[PDB]
This record gives C-alpha cells, structure tokens and sequence, in this order.
DNA sequence: CGGCCTACG
DNA sequence: CGTA
DNA sequence: GCCG
C-alpha cells in the first residue's frame, strides 16, 4: 500500500513520526560520513516512508510490509517505541567522528572526503583550519569567512527582499527574462540554507550568456561576497542588507533555455531525495534518463517535450504531486 | 550478486 | 573534488 | 541496508 520510490507518494511537509525519522537520519548520515552511500540511502529511504505515513507509529507491528525496513531500521524503531532511546543512535551522536564530521561538511566547500582527511589529520575545530589557511580552496575560505552567518537559517522576509534585488539584475541583463523561486521555499518550507532561482527567458537562445551579466550586477552593485567567476549555474554568498547593517546569505542563481525550464523547476525543487528516487525510477522502471535539462529515451534517441512539470509526471506514468507534497 | 541521481564549476 |  |  506503501509505494517503494518516494516520487510515488505524497510526503508533506509537517509529518507524524518525527521522532523515528530524525533517528534514522542520523544513521544515514553516519552512513555517508564512513563512505557508504548504500547504507545513507537506505536509511534515507526508511525515514522517508515514516514521513508519508497518515498517522503516528505506535508500535512495531505497524511497519510490516513496509519498504525500506529490514531488520536494522526495525531495530531502531523497536528500541525507539520501547525506550525513547536507541543505542546505536545515540552512541553516533555522542562521537567525536560524527560531531566533527558534521561541523566540517556543515562548512560551504567542505563535503565528506575532505573533512574525513582533516579528520584524519586530527583536526577537530573550525579554528584548527582557520589556522591552517593553506589547506583551504578559495571556495572554503569564503565558507569559513562566513560560517557564523551562513548557519543562522534564512527566512522568508529574506527570500522576498533578495528575490526583488535579484529580479532586479535579471531585468537590467536582459529585458523580459524571469526569476522563479524554487528549492525548499517553493516546498513551503519556512526556513532554509540558501535560496535557490531559475531564470529564464521565453525566446529560446536569448538567455545564453546571461548569468556572467546578472552576477556582474550584483556584483557592481556590492550584493556579491562569493562567486566562483560560460556559465549557467552559480553557488554564491550574497551580501543581504539588513536594518543598519547586513548578513551573509547563500544564494544558487541557475539560468536554463526556456525548452528545459520545466525539467530544471522539477529539479530544483527538489527535494534531494525526491529527485533522486524520481531518477532512478525514470531509469529503472520506465527506461528513461532524467536530469534537469529534460528526459531522453535512449532507445529513439529523442526528448520529450515538455511544457510543465504535470506533463513530466505524466510521461512517466506517476500521479502528480504538487511541490508541498515532494518533501521527501 | 551489484545498484544505489545527476551533471555543472 | 565541490555544489550536496 | 535493503532490494531486484
Ligand atoms: N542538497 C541537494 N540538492 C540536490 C541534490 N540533487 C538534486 O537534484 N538536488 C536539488 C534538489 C534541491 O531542492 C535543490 C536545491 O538544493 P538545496 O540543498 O538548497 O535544497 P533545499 O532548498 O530543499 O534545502 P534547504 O535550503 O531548505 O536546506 O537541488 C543533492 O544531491 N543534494
Ligand atoms: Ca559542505
Ligand atoms: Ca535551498
Ligand atoms: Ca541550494
Ligand atoms: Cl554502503
Ligand atoms: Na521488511
């Protein structure tokens, strides 16, 4: 009844089974920290499920049949009813691995390889590396410089007020091309860390080129701490004016031809998980290839042409789900 | 047993 | 590798 | 870790 791939069932935002879910997003995390992808999906996966359920599990016999859950997962669910607590879950949380590893990959420009060779190195504390600058990418420096910032959650008043500077730019760059917000906010979420847009512009072509002049407006204009600069994805730190002063805030600026904007809004959107069952799915149920520039047959060699995000979920045989129900 | 999303910067 |  |  439970549906195995997440892009098959809704998954809302406010769930019922946080507790068990955030348990079993701990051991995916600590799964991905010792390099096991596998086992960080799983896991994911067993969480997800819980976040699609109609109500509260009380006790073990409500997760029978469900996907995703073997003897491991059941395990901690079990503990979890019985006792409040598991074990396993919290001997991670206590470690000095899982802690570093957290605050290290936490870092803009730092992902599980690099912290696991700090780690190795022994280093422990955000001042271990401000101390050892050499060790750093221009990108982990900027990271770093603005650490304390970046992880004060953005809120929407700041969505709004950046989305009007950044529409802004756009419309300077190129007369009629659009913004669309997109990521966590467009899942309603209310808090996020970063904000994430598309734009475009409906003549097909006319957007190449585009996002190196948007960014030098911005940049003109004193909005840019951080940016990697032809380029069509941007991962940035935004100086936000605030009341008297102004904060760090992580921004994505994607640019797409208007033929791939409903493949990219797809994409974008997320969530991470969502995206990833929804392509695996597409591949290994349906024989097709999705990404976020469109969705190929490899055995016509063609693309489907689409106008919206309901006409991708159609061609792949799923009902669709609004963006509040892709919170996976 | 092997697979586990994707590709741009 | 990073985005993650 | 779970599944095809
Ligand atoms: N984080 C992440 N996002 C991914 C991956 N693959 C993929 O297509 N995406 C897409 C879906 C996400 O909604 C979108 C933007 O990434 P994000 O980390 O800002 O996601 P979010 O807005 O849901 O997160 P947040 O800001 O609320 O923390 O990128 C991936 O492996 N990790
Ligand atoms: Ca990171
Ligand atoms: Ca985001
Ligand atoms: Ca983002
Ligand atoms: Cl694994
Ligand atoms: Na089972």
């Amino acid at each position: 009844w439970m549906p195995a791939y997440a892009c098959q069932r809704p998954t809302p935002l406010t769930h019922h089974n946080t507790g068990l879910s955030e348990a079993l997003e701990i051991l995916a995390e600590a799964a991905g920290f010792e390099g096991s992808e596998g086992r960080l999906l799983t896991f994911c996966r067993a969480a997800s499920v819980l976040k699609a359920l109609p109500s509260p599990v009380t006790t073990l016999s409500q997760l029978q049949g469900l996907p995703h859950f073997g003897e491991h997962s059941s395990r901690v669910v079990q503990e979890l009813l019985e006792h409040g607590v598991c074990e396993e879950v919290e001997r991670v949380r206590r470690s000095e691995r899982y802690q570093t590893m957290k605050l290290f990959t936490q870092i803009f420009g730092v992902g599980v390889k690099t912290a696991d060779r700090w780690y190795r190195e022994g280093l422990r504390t955000l001042d271990d590396l401000r101390e050892q600058p050499q060790k750093l990418t221009q990108q982990q420096k900027a990271g770093l410089q603005h650490h304390q910032d970046l992880s004060t959650p953005v809120l929407r008043s700041d969505v709004d007020a950046l989305q009007q500077v950044v529409e802004e730019a756009v419309g300077q760059a190129l007369p009629g091309a659009t913004v669309t917000l997109t990521g966590g906010f467009r899942r309603g979420k209310l808090q996020g860390h970063d904000v994430d847009f598309l734009i475009t512009h409906p003549k097909e072509g006319q957007e190449a080129g585009l996002l190196p002049r948007v960014m030098c407006r911005l940049q003109d204009q004193g909005l840019i701490l951080y940016h990697q600069h032809a380029f069509e994805r941007s991962f940035c730190i935004f100086r936000l004016p605030q009341p008297g002063s102004w904060k760090a805030v992580r921004v994505d600026l994607v640019v797409a031809p208007v033929s791939q904007f409903p493949f990219a809004l797809l994409g974008w959107t997320g969530s991470d998980l969502f995206q990833r069952e929804l392509r695996r799915f597409s591949r290994k149920e349906k024989g097709l290839w999705l990404n976020s520039h469109g969705l190929f047959d490899p055995e016509q060699k063609t693309f489907f042409q689409a106008a919206s995000e309901e006409d991708i979920f159609r061609h792949l045989g799923l009902e669709y789900l609004p963006p509040e129900q892709r919170n996976a």
